[PDB]
């Protein structure tokens, strides 16, 4: 009715501990959201072109050209970590569980308030709001995924982290097809390339609306919409991460001297020659038996050509690598790739009272050592003389193509059928949860923006939309722009996201690293003075756990 | 049999997990044992007298006049936290469970050998082993508890805690009644106080045999030795702390002014003067409502006499405290009362390649805020004119006796009827696990040195002991010693403990300190190139716990 | 007591014991308090100086109230500033029922 | 609990009454040397800061369901039911002078 | 601290910290909210335990 | 029956000096509004509370 | 427990006395003070008063 609730708010995690060590987690979330009409209640084909900027040559990586459709509809995107934990259950998930299944989700609207603002144009030119009792809200549910997936989290535009926050939903886009042509160059470079945009093939066109796709809720006051339960099938996401590279794969060798005194300088030593040891390698013209040259079962981790732009019908494109290097050799200081870079606003991390409008940035250095060191790679000739020549190596110091900044491991590429590599670890509190398969027939092994990938069906896209409210001149045979009343929306968005974890267990005689509060980090988990708040990022992958 | 073994060596911890949050922790034990024959085959009654020690003024603490019964039996002894878990395994309990229960313990004795040493004497002299498959092992379990219960982790002298390292038993004995009367002095007294060793009550007396007592199992190779279960019944340890004082209970003041920028120097202000707020006090003639003065609900806590010694028939002891001070105030230079120091060996958790006979000591400062500062202290005059005279206030800085390093916090006493305190924390490695509770008719509340209290009856003693291997000749008419066969044994132990913990929640939105291994205690926790092992203690009661 | 005028042993006094014996505190009209909950301790104090009841295992949870924001039509979550809302007030009727 | 701030409900039934701002403690770490007029010098005054090891920040969302009530609705609280000891509402007056 | 800087008045101490929540409480315990006078006077003259 | 307390008692902890509460103080013939005591409870309100 | 005497003596009588041949800064046990390597008698931590 009118003046009856029709839901309840709830921001809860559960932990309902089942037999054989398994736990049922089942995270609720709830929202306030703010909601206005829109600025245009027609579709556009919009084409974006920077070509100012790319004109001068060598800044080609900063292409932006691209065509894409906006429509009138708002998307409520929930599909971040940081939506459904706080940083207490999130400790709690990572220091005691050792793997996270993914079970189901739901979500629904309650509560919907429909306010129009009559501004009444005073020397103090004040608004009174109103009630508009007879308004509605548009819900439109896709639940059989005929528009095109868009996820929000690679944009930043997700939900609040915060619950007693007020939110926003994101207006929803998506991309038109387009064909350009950009031919790289450096500074210094006689005359201008092709910096050419084309146009639109006929044969690719697909233009989607809401209205002829999805069928669409209209919701006033005393109405609720609500999501039915999917259920999710998807493998195991692992919370432990791996530390043996090659080089610690199978029995070590025998030492036949031990030290006799303590001390980092009392070293064990092989008493066999290199050249008199036993054991396999693949060296058929060597009798060199060393840590470098035994044969090992198989190849952790793969070298891909890094900061390695290909061009295809659309533009130019990063090549995405799935494991980046980090550890002891890498700092902030060492660049490297592979390890992605995250930019977020206030809504989701930042200092709340923070002035500006730059965002804040981190680096996410994973701890799996299944990365690559590039400065200490070499290839040598098949002749194998031990003292190496000067003209029988290739060194990352020897330059490619006559270019002194580039070497070989720049086009370098060692993935093979016996490359082992692992996923991808969770992001909290910005990455992704799930992702879509590619509708394509041969699958990639892994994405490397999501831990869990819906194969066959992933949750439909909850889209909404403040319905048209006209006033009483309106004329549909003039070209003029619709005339509308000022309106906007609050509605409450309830969520529930359920998993199931299993219990770690002990297995070594050391402990094991683990997430504390301790002196450092202790005020970046209680409010300011003013209520400023701000949520951290914390690592996912702690436990250490053996490869082979 | 002779070529028979009985049984199978197991030292692993399980974690079986129940329903609604409860988790069934198995801890086995096993360890081999090497014993002697004893020294003498007869029960003594030795005086220790250090009366030189006492003789100069002022060294009355030093103390060590008693009187003992030397039996020749060993005692097997298991209670300790070190014996049962590694350092893993403690790290698991500690972060992941919130309250630990005691079920049961067994113990038995397997896989008997004796061997007897006939030393060849040669110029380079040697020494022969050879089996004696007809000698026995005398093995007595007091499971009726008649014997006095002496604990061994209170000298550091129960089972190692490494189990792949020979362990030794504990030579028996118990305290016999004696008198004693000392009256103490300082340096620089004119004559010698009365140092008096008196004797023994003929009332008090009693001499304990296990012969008398106990059953006696003779164990040749082929025997087993079984303990039942034992099923405890016990109060469960928490583990986690308290921090609230009586300075934070109840609902705070209501501050008509907050800060209106950030900063460590933004502060809030109550804008009510201290003689216009409401609220109950226990100031009869004040008006003053501030927060010292504002009624609490109980006391937190109580004050002690520090460092007192109380005198009785059998000499001046210490008087025990429930709980020391600790924190931001405290550190290893600002000493304090009530903190247990624990003094091991090389089997107990020292570096086991060490040099010297000097232990490895640690002082063990817990997390519960429940101690005491004795330098803010003070009494003052009912009239309690707030600027306050010189002759109207006790100070910690005023002499008490004309003694100026005697104040009066030094004799304070505030244990009273509304005093709420806290049980003991476990202590790894080196705590004990269960106590027994004293056979009177007024029993303490707690004890100072475990965290379990075994109330109606608590685990047998297990004595060991080998059998006599008499020479051809022998008289007993003869007022010489007994000349015996050198014999040793060496026989396995083995034994299980069984708790039960509840998996902790999360309740807050911060995250809680944890157990971590990191860059300064990492190599505490591997073994050295020689072999060289530790166990550095840890804390246990880790996460905060609300009082009220 | 220590050289101070104002002060004598009665202010430095403790004469608890086993052989104590004492009263509950009295119910105080109009503004003392009724119950009061227990402190979750190990060892825990025979009486409260606030209130005659002390319910034991669970005491009756505390009720909250707060009104739900109502905003306007500007509201920008990205930006630093305090959020906007409309005045808004209640009034409604608490009715309770204390069973002796 | 309210009464010890005289921050509860009002004692009339006719009036109108109005509810108590929530707050509760935060850790802190403070230490003051006393001392009394007349003393040379000035005895430590120092505020520390929190302990990290006894933070805990509460809220009302992530803890307990939240009911939304609009003009037509009613939230009603079961019944709680106490365990407690007799309060006794006669005094004695016996000392230890008046035994026996 | 410009309170007990004066020596001497170390009574008067009001240094704490809180958590301000945007929340109200409503809370029914003290005697006076549900006896008047007279209830009070038949249960104090009357009774014996409560 | 009754024990002796230390009668406005500063104890000082990790948060601060408070004073140690007393069960039961002393009133009757010998004491008044003039002689003042300790242990008996002061209460103060407002208009809204008596 | 008592301490365990590294030295018994030889010969009956009053005062042939037992010895422990540890150094009161060189022993093992328990005590309750923080500042304080002496485990004496007087010292050692005992379960209750």
């Amino acid at each position: 009715g009118v003046g009856i609730s029709t839901g309840t708010f709830n921001n809860q995690t559960e932990f309902k501990f089942l037999e054989n060590g398994w736990v049922e987690i089942t995270a609720n979330s709830s929202r306030l959201v703010h909601l206005n009409m829109p600025e245009s209640e027609n579709y556009r084909r919009v084409v974006v072109n920077n070509m100012d900027k790319t004109a001068v040559n060598g800044n080609m990586a900063l292409d932006d050209i691209h065509a894409q459709i906006v429509t009138p509809w708002s998307l409520v995107d929930a599909n971040a970590w940081g939506v459904w934990f706080n940083p207490g259950d999130w400790q709690l998930i990572v220091n005691t569980m050792s793997e996270l299944h993914l079970v189901s989700f739901e979500q629904e609207i309650f509560n919907v308030v429909l306010k129009t603002v009559s501004e009444s144009a005073t020397q103090p030119p004040t608004k009174v709001y109103n009630n508009d009792l007879t308004a509605s809200l548009m819900v439109a549910l896709d639940s059989n995924n005929t528009m095109p997936f868009t996820p929000a989290a690679m944009r930043s535009e997700t939900l609040g982290f915060y619950p007693w926050k007020p939110t926003i939903p994101t207006p929803w886009r998506y991309y038109f097809q387009w064909d350009r042509t950009l031919i790289p160059s450096h500074t210094g470079t006689s005359g201008t390339p092709t910096n050419i945009y084309h146009g639109t093939d006929p044969d690719d066109v697909q233009f989607y609306t809401i209205e002829n796709s999805v069928p669409v809720h209209l919701l006033r006051t005393g109405d609720e919409f609500a999501t039915g339960t999917f259920f999710f099938d998807c493998k195991p996401c692992r919370l432990t991460h791996t530390w043996q590279t090659n080089r610690a794969l199978g029995l070590p060798p025998f030492l036949n001297s031990l030290p006799q005194s303590e001390g980092a300088t009392n070293f064990g030593d092989i008493g066999v020659q290199q050249d008199k040891r036993r054991g396999v390698t693949q060296m058929g013209n060597t009798n060199y038996i060393t840590e470098a040259t035994i044969m090992r079962p198989a190849e952790v981790g793969y070298s891909a050509p890094y900061y390695s732009f290909e061009a295809s019908t659309q533009g130019p494109f990063k090549t995405p690598i799935a494991a980046g290097r980090g550890g002891a050799q890498t700092d902030e200081n060492q660049a490297a790739d592979g390890n992605p870079r995250y930019a977020f606003g206030r809504q989701h991390g930042q200092k709340t009272t923070t002035t500006g409008e730059t965002p804040e940035r981190f680096t996410y250095i994973a701890h799996q050592d299944t990365g690559r060191y590039p400065e200490g790679d070499w290839i040598q000739n098949i002749n194998f003389n031990l003292p190496v020549t000067n003209d029988n190596v290739l060194l990352p110091t020897d330059p490619i193509g006559g270019k002194t900044g580039i070497n070989y491991t720049n086009i370098f590429n060692t993935y093979g059928p016996l490359t082992a590599l692992n996923n991808v670890p969770p992001v909290y509190p910005n990455g992704q949860i799930w992702d879509k398969e590619f509708d394509t027939d041969l699958k990639p092994r892994l994405h490397v923006n999501a831990p869990f990938v819906c194969q066959n069906n992933c949750p439909g896209q909850l889209f909404v939309k403040v319905a048209p409210n006209l006033t009483n001149e309106y004329d549909p045979d003039a070209s003029a722009n619709m005339s509308r009343i000022v309106t906007y929306s609050d509605f409450w968005w309830k969520g529930k996201l359920v998993f199931k974890a299993k219990l770690r267990a002990s297995h070594t005689w050391n402990p094991i690293q683990q997430m504390s509060i301790n002196v450092d980090n202790q005020f970046n988990y209680v409010p300011s003075n003013i209520g400023g708040m701000k949520i951290v990022y914390e690592k996912s992958q702690l436990a250490p756990r053996k490869l082979y």
